[PDB]
């Protein structure tokens, strides 16, 4: 079974949005959020990715218990929400806990309820709705097949 | 200069949705947003009022550090956040703490930032997106003089 | 479908425990515990009740976040833990927030995860370990009709 | 052995000052300090009492956790801050839960380490220094002997 | 007197198990606890230590506020829990900050009250519970004597 | 317009003092305060500076919500808190976030609100009142022109 380290940048609830300086390994703060909105799921970036935009691939974590920033979760991937925004593709594999029998439940898209799936694409519909000259678009949850086989993808290219 | 009591149901910060039983005090639990969004300013109702809508006068209030639900707090209204929802008129009263000299350079709705006033439109504008058969329409802010008339009328209403 | 309020003593995650007086309503202190343990779930009591034990039916209420102590939940029960201490029946309502569309999928004691089931009760077992002449046994799971009967009894109870 | 009620207004690590309008028990926020502290224990008054300055006896509680606002606690006096402020007499009451054989080792203010008493004084000597018009002297820590004294004054005077 | 340098993985409170990556020095998530128990203290691992099991040594350190994961903190040990898990000895050393003058009145394990003691065994006699193929036995309080040996012991192992 | 890089060492709010071990990188507890005060804003240092006292140069910087230790905030000077201790001069850059257009407004020293600046001072005259041997004077406000003049001349010290 595929699974990863998440280097966690933004735990559930926060408007900081985080980032990591990634030739430093370094924490950093991007900008807090202009839209009373809160990040839905811990939520930051699979280790030696290199994702279609040639930024690491994103991630979110579900967790019954938010980290904190800069700490590091196995995990493995059960779909993702694809999604483009103004610096073209920018998805985010939906994961939970590798190695944790409390998420075996969880093993595809199917498996995540439509409210949370629904709170989590809601989040980045709108989380730059005030920030002018960004937007996202093409919005879609994928499963996990597609979530695998991008991760593969990704990991190839830091390689090369 | 007016000045009011404000029962502040919910923190700036929550996603949980605090209410009160007006008949008992007791504070309630309405329910846990459906949308990745936490409100942008402390907020509660203001005593002794039948607003518009045949319940009591919504209020935010600005401050430097929350509150606890069920909190009193001495409020002079500095403008209003005109709007209308699946259940009527439902505006909300802006202000900030009466009688404290920080907040003086805060005296009508053109002392608060566009991008504060913009943030909690878009609080009231999207919270409620994935509830159906709820909706917000006619957002608009407006100044004091029509935030205190509004405030006069209803404490009327909440003695007739 | 039976349901009824719920005023929450004590937030998930809390060492403090809180008790209600009951002749005031006013929220109390009844000491910090001396385990190192934390409520696993927001735990209160069902209003207008008395219980086996002549006290108030006491409820533990499933969320996403928690909620305040003192703040009222309408809630619906799916079980039940039955469990006797030193001084006699004290068994615990098993709830999830009524009329919330994100709980519907849990209907009785079958619908919730063993492990969460498991460390309710181990909580339960344990959290007084380390006062003297207190302990906790017949710890046992029982599902929702034993749960409303037992709810049903109590209201009787209050009213007679 | 002297034990009363408190009601605690302010958890310890606080900046905002809140307090009860005792007419009615209601919580309510009196100020945002001004200066950059935060009170160093759980803060409030006791039940029933009328002190030195015909208003309630102000209690500090030692907790290994604090409280939140309105929450009572049955505690038992180890000795007091005497204090003056611009509107006269302005004694603290230093207590520990009672009936908790944790705090058996307490039992006067030579039981506290200077440590503690000192930070104590330092808010109580400061939290006022950029408010004008106000100010506090003859700061002075006592016994318990002399604090259940001044107790058992103001419940007297609470009565008559 | 004898003193080091210990890095904090686990804030007092938490039911989130952080770990060391130590070949990288990342903090890691390890687990979300599987029983309702949290943290009695600070809890890490002394730095340049190759304990008894061929990991770096343990540590619990008492603070008056706790720090986050990743923090160094100088400390001096006042004694340990001896104590014997699936993989071996796991011995936790007990500490307070080193250099500070409210900690001087605690020296051996003697000067630690038996509450706190009896809390700290209870959480590493019961944390597991709930893991199948995992234990705690031969849980032990020792002197500080006995402490210090075992780290002068753990420094030589990880120089060796 | 001069920018940099701080990193924060202490969040608005805290009672613990965080330090940086600057040859390792590593987050360290200096101490816990001995007065009741928290720092009145987010506290750090400014990457790649020796200041006049051959230490980095520290800085505030304001922030609508506070980070955490160890992460990186791009800021730019708008004045700075001279002042000098029992080891020197020991200034204090104020910053606000760079390249953040909620911030313009804040250009220069006198862009702060009194109240804020008082505070900030009050927290820097008080804070070692109860550790002996440690004191503060020559407190002094002065503005962004000369915060920029001491940037510069300790990033020259840094590379000399
Ligand atoms: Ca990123
Ligand atoms: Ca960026
Ligand atoms: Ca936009
Ligand atoms: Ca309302
Ligand atoms: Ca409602
Ligand atoms: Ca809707
Ligand atoms: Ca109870
Ligand atoms: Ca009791
Ligand atoms: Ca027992
Ligand atoms: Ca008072
Ligand atoms: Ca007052
Ligand atoms: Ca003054
Ligand atoms: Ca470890
Ligand atoms: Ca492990
Ligand atoms: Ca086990
Ligand atoms: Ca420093
Ligand atoms: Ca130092
Ligand atoms: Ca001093």
């Amino acid at each position: 079974a595929m699974q990863f380290d998440v280097t966690i940048e933004i735990p559930k609830g926060q408007r900081n949005k985080y980032e990591v300086d990634h030739e430093t390994g370094r924490v950093r703060l991007d900008r807090y959020l202009y839209t009373p909105m809160a990040y839905p799921t811990d939520y930051g970036f699979i280790e030696d990715t290199l994702g279609d935009d040639g930024d690491p691939l994103d991630a979110l974590v579900l967790l019954p218990q938010p980290v904190f920033p800069g700490v590091l979760v196995a995990a493995r991937p059960v779909g993702m929400f694809r999604m483009v925004d103004e610096h073209g593709g920018d998805d985010k594999v939906l994961c939970v806990p590798a190695g944790d029998p409390r998420w075996d439940h969880v093993q595809d898209i199917g498996d995540v309820p439509a409210f949370e799936l629904d709170a989590i694409k809601h989040f980045f519909v709108h989380y730059k709705d005030l920030e002018p000259g960004k937007f996202v678009k093409a919005a879609d949850w994928v499963d996990r097949a597609e979530a695998e086989a991008e991760v593969q993808r990704s990991v190839e290219r830091f390689k090369a």
